[PDB]
C-alpha cells in the first residue's frame, strides 16, 4: 500500500464538513455523536475519557495510524462492524490522504 502525506489544506474543510459533523480533534471537546480525537493518532480504538464507545470498537483495540485510519475512514463501517461511525467514509484516494494529514496537522 502507499499512504503517503500530501497537502492537508482541503483536509481542513472535509473534516469540519464531515468527520466535525460528530467529532473535533480539539482539547477541552465535546462528544457530540461522536468522541473527540484529539490527538487519536497514538492510542488505540477505544480511549477518551468520558465517551466509553461501542463494544465492537473498544474490542476491536486498533492502533490509530496514518495507514491504519486509511482503510478505517475509507469504509468505518465495514472495518468495525459494531462502530456507530454512520459517516460516509473517505473512499477517494485524495481527499482521504488530505483529511489523514490534517489530522496529523490538527494534532499530531
Ligand atoms: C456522525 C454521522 C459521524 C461522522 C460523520 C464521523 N464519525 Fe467518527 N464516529 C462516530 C461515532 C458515533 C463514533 C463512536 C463509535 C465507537 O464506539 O467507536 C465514531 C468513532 C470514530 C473513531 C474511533 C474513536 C476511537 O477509537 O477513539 C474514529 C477514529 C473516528 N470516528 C474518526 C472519524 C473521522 C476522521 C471522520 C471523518 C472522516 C468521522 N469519524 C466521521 C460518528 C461519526
Amino acid at each position: 500500500t502507499e499512504f503517503k502525506a500530501g497537502s492537508a489544506k482541503k483536509g481542513a474543510t472535509l473534516f469540519k464538513t464531515r468527520c466535525l459533523q460528530c467529532h473535533t480533534v480539539e482539547k477541552g471537546g465535546p462528544h457530540k455523536v461522536g468522541p473527540n480525537l484529539h490527538g487519536i493518532f497514538g492510542r488505540h480504538s477505544g480511549q477518551a475519557e468520558g465517551y466509553s464507545y461501542t463494544d465492537a470498537n473498544i474490542k476491536k483495540n486498533v492502533l490509530w495510524d496514518e495507514n491504519n485510519m486509511s482503510e478505517y475512514l475509507t469504509n468505518p463501517k465495514k472495518y468495525i462492524p459494531g462502530t456507530k461511525m454512520a459517516f460516509g467514509g473517505l473512499k477517494k484516494e485524495k481527499d482521504r490522504n488530505d483529511l489523514i494529514t490534517y489530522l496529523k496537522k490538527a494534532s499530531e
